[PDB]
């Protein structure tokens, strides 16, 4: 095992044997590093455990060098140095921050912090541990037998006994057993499976765990600010469509990378298909997590750039439906869309990374190692919905930790920001300007005299933890026999089990908050369900009200967040 130190790149044979992802490390770290923490087992090509028959000493501050093999103060020889002296551990070729990564449990917000705060290296190392950590944690749930069919989209289930049982909603996906991928919604529960299958009594779920590989690539390469357009080469006779966005065209072929932070409805998909048109020979790759975000670039690609040069890669593990309308596979292809986890090894002239709030630091690294890139695009909003990081439960994750993208956004600002909305009825866009944007965001559109605010706490009932607000469902639906007109409107609120309960008595299409970013609809009702930290989460409610183009009716719970909603307030 001969490699790298993870905390000063200084050759060694050393790796840490109580780390989950065993990183190399130096003497002078490795000591700093077990002296420090409860991680004491130490391997090099040989573990550092004593040689005695029967001895279980593997603490390398209780092990000494006897000649050329290991051994505890009960077995060491008379000429015998100790492993762990003088700031080193003995190892071939002859920090604080490492410590907590290395030990925390990722179930506190202060541990994302430091995973964002840290060295290049230590942010490789934290995401690789996360992730590592994330996997580990979907063991722990029970298996789900199958217990009886119902009907198409219908089941009951059976449990495991002593393990705890997972939340069902469409975020955790099981692996049916080989049957295919499945999702659940709330003892009748809707089954969906994403290959379609006669629901086999006795078949189980299971919450399938993919292996973390390593991170090599950095999660952002170092900078390079260039006095011209590197690589790519411009037009003069370009549409005026794209004119207000020339300036910033020019900035992306001047620098290596470049960040974008667009509010919503300012032009994010609009500024990175144009700037196909503008370098209109350079081959670019469109990036992103999701499989939705991915097809909504597909879907601007598809009304400017020609649809030949266009390819949608598919994992060829196919989970949910996407863009049908490009030749698929075709990696050659001028223009690449693809989620990051399905990226191929290949290079590119731009890369344009879209919805940068949803990222990972371990999403940024494995671009920057599929991709080689001229130039990289970071397109997104630090005031939108982060990924959902699965262990954390104790504290709030704030927008400069979502991310190292993120991070500069929020700190540096971002190198380029579209400050017009041109979505949302300007009720909506001076809420949010003044919530999330320090009142750089404008309204291109009037106010329509179409956003509604209801103060109306309910009655807070839970499916488990997921909310149901009755009350606040039976507002919306006297509401909507006075206003027929918002029945061509969507259902929005922060909980799955609020929307379930929404879509049998108003029949509304429902969307929570989390998926509706994106997205956009003329009509929104929103009921905010609970006065939680969840749903008063700013950047949910900045995502939840500029979903409307035309108007929106929000029952609030919390007092805050409806004064600061600059709308027409209602009474009953
Ligand atoms: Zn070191
Ligand atoms: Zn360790
Ligand atoms: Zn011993």
């Amino acid at each position: 095992a001969v490699g790298a130190c993870v905390l000063c790149n200084s050759q060694t044979s050393l790796r840490c044997g109580a780390c989950i992802r065993r990183p190399f490390l130096c003497c002078k770290c490795c000591y700093d590093h077990v002296i420090s923490t409860s991680h004491k087992l130490v391997l090099s090509v040989n573990p550092y455990v004593c040689n005695a028959p029967g001895c279980d000493v593997t603490d390398v501050t209780q092990l000494y060098l006897g000649g050329m093999s290991y051994y505890c103060k009960s077995h060491k020889p008379p000429i015998s140095f100790p492993l762990c002296a003088n700031g080193q551990v003995f190892g071939l070729y002859k920090v604080t921050d490492f410590n907590a990564i290395a030990t925390c449990d990722w179930t506190n917000a202060g541990d994302y912090i430091l995973a964002n705060t840290c060295t290049e290296r230590l942010k490789l190392f934290a995401a690789e541990t996360l992730k590592a950590t994330e996997e580990t944690f979907k063991l722990s749930y029970g298996i789900a037998t199958v217990r009886e069919v119902l009907s198409d989209r219908e089941l009951h289930l059976s449990w495991e006994v002593g393990k705890p049982r997972p939340p069902l909603n469409r975020n955790y996906v099981f692996t049916g057993y080989q049957i295919g991928e499945y999702t659940f919604e709330k003892d009748a529960v809707v089954y969906r499976g994403t290959t379609t299958y006669k629901l086999n009594v006795g078949d189980y779920f299971v919450l399938t765990s993919h292996t973390v590989m390593p991170l090599s690539a950095p999660t952002l390469v170092p900078q390079e600010h260039y006095v011209r357009i590197t690589g790519l080469y411009p037009t003069l006779n370009i549409s005026d469509e794209f004119s207000s966005n020339v300036a910033n065209y020019q900035k992306v072929g001047m620098q290596k990378y470049s960040t974008l932070q667009g509010p919503p409805g300012t032009g994010k998909s609009h500024f990175a298909i144009g700037l196909a048109l503008y370098y209109p020979s350079a081959r670019i790759v469109y990036t992103a997590c999701s499989h939705a975000a991915v097809d909504a670039l597909c879907e601007k690609a598809l009304k400017y750039l020609p649809i030949d040069k266009c390819s949608r890669i598919i994992p060829a593990r196919a989970r949910v439906e996407c863009f049908d309308k490009f030749k698929v596979n075709s990696t050659l292809e001028q223009y690449v869309f693809c989620t990051v986890n399905a990226l191929p090894e290949t290079t590119a002239d731009i890369v344009v990374f879209d919805e940068i709030s949803m990222a990972t630091n371990y999403d940024l690294s494995v671009v920057n190692a599929r991709l080689r890139a001229k130039h990289y695009v970071y397109i997104g909003d630090p005031a939108q919905l982060p990924a959902p990081r699965t262990l954390l439960t104790k504290g709030t994750l704030e927008p400069e930790y979502f991310n190292s993208v993120c991070r500069l956004m929020k700190t540096i600002g971002p190198d380029m920001f579209l400050g017009t909305c041109r979505r949302c009825p300007a009720e909506i866009v001076d809420t949010v300007s003044a919530l999330v944007y320090d009142n750089k965001l404008k309204a291109h559109k009037d106010k329509s005299a179409q956003c509604f605010k209801m103060f109306y706490k309910g009655v807070i009932t839970h499916d488990v933890s997921s909310a149901i607000n009755r009350p606040q469902i039976g507002v919306v639906r006297e509401f909507l026999t006075r206003n027929p007109a918002w029945r061509k409107a969507v259902f929005i609120s922060p909980y799955n089990s609020q929307n379930a309960v929404a879509s049998k008595i108003l029949g509304l299409p429902t969307q929570t908050v989390d998926s509706s970013q994106g997205s956009e609809y003329d009509y929104v009702i929103f009921t905010q369900t609970t006065e939680t930290a969840h749903s008063c989460n700013v950047n949910r409610f900045n995502v939840a009200i500029t979903r409307a183009k035309v108007g929106i009716l929000c029952i609030m719970s919390d007092r805050d967040l409806y004064d600061k909603l600059q709308f027409t307030s209602l009474e009953i």
